């Protein structure tokens, strides 16, 4: 299943979500507080999962929120860089959704995180082309939780 | 404290850090699983934590034992790309400990690491110096847990 959503990563996608990262990883804490506060703002129901992470309106301030936001685009970056190789890219996506799965965040729910990737790669001129590559990249973690 | 732990990274210290994790970092798949081979072989004790990778001694064969170690190495990443700043060094290095503190991974087990890093950074000709540079980051984390 987490194969066959990995196979509709073409050629063609995989160069767009290189370049594109290529500038968005290039400053992981300023995009991945981005990311984070856009999800909240956009879907404020998803804070009910962060409660640890305290005040989340206080954004990058806010040293927890910003741990959090850093090390989620150490994951992204490890996606990117198994990119090349399907058995690889598919072991560290399945280890990456235990965690998510135990904390019950269904595919659907976890989908919500594509308006706010669209926004940040906006904020970049990065256009349509690139943010349906990232959908894809997303379906795939979504077939594994 | 985990400040006080931070405030013992020194200038030479952070810089063996990235001298050797240069080398060390240009293959997480293979570093990071002998890595964590070595941990199993060295330390069996500690296998009991990894019941859900199944049977650790079938090794790279084994995919959720190389999904775990490549996403070790990205942790190992980040805490390195945040060694400019303390205060972001910090709050990945909290934000990295809730999970084990969870898994009730005291800062003693932790320690356990310090043996398999040596012996890796050995085997790519970085001597005693490197082995007691990366016990210095280890112990920040231990600081937290
Ligand atoms: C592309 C999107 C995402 C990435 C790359 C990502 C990455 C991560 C990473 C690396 C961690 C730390 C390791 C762990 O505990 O699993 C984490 C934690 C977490 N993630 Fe995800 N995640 C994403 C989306 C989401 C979404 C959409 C939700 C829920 C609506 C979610 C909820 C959580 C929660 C609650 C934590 C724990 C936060 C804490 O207490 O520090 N994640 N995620
Ligand atoms: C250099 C040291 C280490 C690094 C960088 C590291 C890194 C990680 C990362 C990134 C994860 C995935 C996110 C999470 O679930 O928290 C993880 C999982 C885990 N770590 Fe650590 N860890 C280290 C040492 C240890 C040690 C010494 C133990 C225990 C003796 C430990 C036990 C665990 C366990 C049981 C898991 C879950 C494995 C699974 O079920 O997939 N870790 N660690």
């Amino acid at each position: 299943s987490v194969y066959d959503a990995a196979a509709q990563l073409t050629a063609d996608v995989k160069k767009d979500l290189r370049d594109s990262w290529k500038v968005i990883g290039s400053d992981k804490k300023g995009n991945g507080v981005a990311l984070a506060t856009t999800l909240f703002a956009d879907n404020q129901e998803t804070i009910g999962y962060f409660k640890r992470l305290g005040d989340v309106s206080q954004g990058m301030a806010n040293d927890k929120l910003r741990g959090h936001s850093i090390t989620l685009m150490y994951a992204l970056q490890n996606f990117i860089d198994q990119l090349d190789n399907p058995d690889d890219l598919v072991c560290v996506v399945e280890k990456f959704a235990v965690n998510h799965i135990t904390r019950k965040i269904s595919a659907a729910e976890f989908g919500k995180i594509n308006g706010p990737i669209k926004k940040v790669l906006a904020s970049k001129n990065f256009g349509d082309k690139y943010a349906n590559a990232w959908a894809k990249l997303v379906a795939v973690v979504q077939a594994a939780l």
